[PDB]
């Protein structure tokens, strides 16, 4: 029977007293196949009605039925089907996409329908040929006159060959010639079985119509028909219960290339949120190595202890003891022109004394009980003043000694324990045994692991301030990485929330021309991940370049990276940049297109 | 004679092959006061010519003279004057500011003309009345139908009473009633001496013009005059505190109109401050605890290992770069008054050697923690009364030097003198300052100075590492937040380049733009700044309360640096784009 059935349709805008009655109990039925022209004074509710017909708005009250199916009760996907294939809409203000070409803007509604890309541009190019724009098929909207942009919008509405053709003032900016051709086009579509509902003010245009309604003050005044209307059985239906993503991907790349700034800035906000978190973790762990190393080098940790060399020999065969020293001293007199410490092979490693000049007590010296002495930094300057002491001799208890090297501090003389127990004091008993406990093993554990291992005192203030300042450096690195991470995240959020919501109009258009709710989320997720995992890649390998640059010029300490921070910094900056690139696009795609088109 | 003289005027668009010839050697002299209607096929160059006449575009070649004065040769403020007082422009696409009410949009061009605010709204409301929109004066453009929007535009163009009214299809989206009413307005203004140039496709509209020109493919085909033009009398030429007080009011509304943009940008600088400050203060705090953990491992001393008198040490202790001094001579260490402060040894139980013991050569000994636990005295068949114990760091015993040189060994010559070098004085400076200070006393030798200062080394060595740390992560976190503002800022203002093109076409001067865009920055900069300096404060309070370890010790140099950097950068990027737009041709600014 009818194709559109409106009854008791009311419409309101505003809050009240700021509220206005815009469509008042208007009841209208349009007969399938008609050519209806709507006329009225500016701001009388015409466009408001057209939107509720084309499923871009939703009336406050009353019924509206397309092919007898109540529109409000349809589902969201069902409604999108109507806007894609039943309705072809010519927007008053032409509502193109400013980044797409003429042809691209025409074929857009056909992508969500689902025809091959090759078929689209040829048709879109032909629609522009009919409407006199074949010369300008590549120009973008802002490279076209208003009248041309209008005809572009016309071609779009005819791209999917929709049954109904809602045309809100489709001639407004067109000359008589261009305008007549458009009416030639619309007439021939009426003649081929199409339904036309056209708002206009030009009477010559309204002449091409069979029926002419007049609206005024939200109510319907006139109703005129020249002829009766041929009958027509309704078309079958347009309801659709992989390639969809191939297209979504192509759209998202183009979009990204179109908005070079927004895109570049966005990925650049992700780039930093990664490298900043990564560079402080690696600068933090780098300055912790040096600081702890500078503390370990201020002295060692040792455990001074029937104690024969075979005890200190097996003591050195552990992995929780890295060096050992048998000990024995002597108090006598020296001569050139005191204390002679009888020490072990590794004593200069057990106490951290470092070699200044010459060499230290080798293994041959302790085996043969050599009469060789290593001098203390102090006792070396006092005896020899500023002259080289290497080789020259000293006399301890009328017994020669050949100076072989100098060491640092914490008169003192260091000779083997075999030479003090054979050539200075005699006897076989030694004073004590000293061991250098490893840096990793626990302190109080070894103090009881040596009591056990020998039966079969210790100084550890460095080993304390090490563990004490490693807990401090932890809290520092840990709490500045947390800042930089929360910083760079809110950095992505801000630039993502802005650059996305700044295209809520674009969704409103896409929804008006057929796209389904999911079609939007597809290309906006693809837009995010595609811009986030390129910013991510650029991120992990921009901090690399920074490390190299740093480790090259900087000498104090090195920037050592942590693959945990890399992961955490990337998986966080993208998990947050994708969430805020999706959330806004979704909230827009679920708005009534006209409410999305008024932003 | 002529109010508009256009000769040889050409115009192109694009880059060959993408280049098009749009206006082709068109010469057209319009007589002052006339009423002209231009017609032609869609895209024949009508809007282009219209923009050139109104000083919104500029021709590739050929002349174009308003009141005989060449246009290109005019200054950027002389044009801005024309657009405000010579031309009233009705834009084909109506080009309203979405965030302004219907009345606000119409009065706008009167700001940059300098009219009181109470008079603007009353006239704007009246103009809307004359166009039938007095019912909707509060409505924002998206709360209006296309036609209504068109009439708001018409109203705006007539706000400054410009002599020339460049109407580009003023009646396209209007019924005949409204359209004719608009024609009644234009027809009367013509009577009152206004010049009218009107682009249209309606012929009934064109009839109401004495002169009718038809353009096709960029050339002029038709030129028809019904009656001769009424003789013309040339009109007079038309060429900061308030100006700014208005721009401020524009900035505040602009900010409140873009709540998200604003809250996000000011949040962008809030972080750029809190981060920089919170890392400078987390670092300086941990440094204190680390440098303290190192200083507590030992002191720094310079032992002057005969000719060594107690008056030497007595004068040595009277410096500010020396904090304590000690004469020095089983083991019984004849030591001085402050020896337990020189080496850092601290008191366990009992007491230390007082000034009465060393003065009286008392026979009292302070025991080492190791030599105290093993035994529990008589040193060389000479009693000694124990009095205390110390911090360990053979058997060690501590007695006065006066007791060892009198009751144990004899002799008046001591062993050495140990001084405790201060924490702030440089080391190698003191090693050469004591060689001088004591040499002035002439008591040399010895002066064979030792210096144990590895602690004083491994603080300067780690303070140089902690410096490079806090200094390079404060540079990161600063560069980070600085770009974070640039991003959010460089978008937010490029987002409104068209708003500028509107303001520039409708009268504003270049400077007028920079005024309200700077005030938009500084006003949003120094609020997020305040929000930043005191949000970091609250973070410190939260950190110092729950964390026992190192306290977050702030710096009043990073506070300044962070703020003055996050604003100077947010201001530089709120201005740079706004200024680059306001110097484009208004049409090129309107196409974005
Ligand atoms: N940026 C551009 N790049 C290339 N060509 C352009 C550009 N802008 C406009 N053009 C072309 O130059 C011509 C100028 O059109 P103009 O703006 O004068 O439209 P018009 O004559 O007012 O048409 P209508 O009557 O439809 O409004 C058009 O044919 C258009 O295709
Ligand atoms: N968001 C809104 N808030 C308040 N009022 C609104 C809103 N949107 C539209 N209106 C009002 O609803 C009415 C309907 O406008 P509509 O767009 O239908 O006009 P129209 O019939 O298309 O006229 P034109 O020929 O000018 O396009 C107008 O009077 C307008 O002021
Ligand atoms: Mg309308
Ligand atoms: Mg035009």
């Amino acid at each position: 029977m009818n194709i559109i059935e409106i009854k008791q349709l009311n419409r309101y805008f505003g809050e009240g007293e700021n509220r206005v009655h815009v469509l008042k109990d208007i009841s209208l039925s349009i007969e399938r196949g008609d050519f209806v022209a709507i006329m009225g004074q500016s701001g009388s509710g015409k466009s408001t009605l057209m939107n509720i017909i084309g499923c871009l708005d939703t009336a406050t009250g009353g019924s509206s039925k397309i092919d007898g199916k109540e529109t409000i009760e349809l589902t969201n996907d069902q409604l999108s089907d109507l806007r894609s294939q039943k309705f072809g809409f010519i927007f008053q203000r032409y509502n193109l996409l400013s980044s797409l070409t003429a042809a691209e803007n025409v074929a857009l509604p056909a992508i969500y329908a689902g025809m091959p890309q090759s078929q689209r541009l040829e048709r879109a190019k032909q629609l522009l040929e009919k409407l006199g724009l074949g010369d300008k098929w590549q120009n973008k909207p802002n490279q076209l006159s208003g009248g041309q942009q209008q005809r572009v919008s016309i071609a779009r509405a005819l791209m999917n060959g929709g049954e109904i053709i809602l045309a809100d003032q489709p001639t407004g900016a067109l000359d008589s010639h261009s305008g007549e051709n458009v009416m030639e086009i619309l007439r021939q579509l009426h003649e081929e079985g199409h339904t036309i509902i056209m708002v206009t003010h030009d009477k010559h245009i309204a002449a091409s119509a069979n029926r002419i309604i007049e609206i005024k003050d939200g109510e319907i005044i006139s109703d005129t028909q020249k002829r009766q209307v041929k009958s027509a059985v309704k078309n079958p239906s347009v309801f659709k219960g992989k390639d969809q993503l191939m297209e979504a991907f192509r759209m998202s790349v183009s979009a990204i290339v179109a908005h070079k700034m927004r895109s570049l800035l966005t990925m650049l906000g992700i780039i930093i949120g990664i490298t900043s978190v990564v560079s402080v973790v690696a600068l933090g762990n780098g300055s912790q190595q040096k600081i702890l190393e500078n503390i370990r080098g201020i002295g060692t940790n040792t455990m001074t202890i029937n104690l024969k060399i075979s005890d200190a020999n097996t003591l050195s065969k552990q992995s929780y003891i890295q060096s050992v020293t048998p000990n024995t001293s002597s108090s006598g007199i020296l001569v050139v022109g005191a204390n002679l410490y009888g020490i072990g092979e590794q004593y200069f490693d057990v106490e951290g004394l470092k070699l200044k000049q010459g060499r230290l007590l080798t293994e041959d010296d302790v085996d043969q009980s050599n009469q060789v002495v290593v001098l203390d930094e102090s006792a070396k300057k006092a005896i020899f003043a500023n002259e080289n002491p290497l080789g020259k001799t000293v006399i301890f208890n009328k017994r020669p000694f050949r100076v072989i090297g100098v060491v640092s501090d914490q008169l003192n003389l260091y000779s083997p324990y075999s030479t003090v127990l054979n050539k200075i004091t005699g006897g076989s008993r030694i004073g004590s045994i000293t061991v250098k406990i490893s840096d990793d093993v626990n302190s109080t554990v070894a103090e009881k692991s040596l009591t056990e291992l020998l039966k079969s005192m210790n100084s550890d203030t460095i080993k304390q301030t090490i563990e004490n300042t490693t807990g401090t450096m932890k809290l520092l690195i840990s709490s500045i990485a947390f800042i930089s991470l929360i910083v760079g995240g809110i950095g992505v959020m801000n630039i993502m929330l802005v650059s996305v919501t700044e295209r809520t109009k674009e969704i409103g258009v896409r929804m008006a021309i057929g796209a389904r709710q999911i079609n939007i989320l597809q290309q906006f997720l693809i837009e995010a991940v595609l811009i986030c995992l390129i910013g991510g890649v650029a991120g992990i390998l921009l901090s690399v370049l920074i490390g190299v640059l740093f480790n090259s010029f900087i000498t104090d300490f090195s920037m050592d990276f942590s693959t945990a921070s890399i992961v955490t910094a990337v998986l966080f900056s993208t998990l947050i940049g994708v969430l805020f690139g999706y959330m806004p696009a979704k909230k827009a795609a679920e708005l009534n297109p006209i409410t999305a088109l008024a932003q």
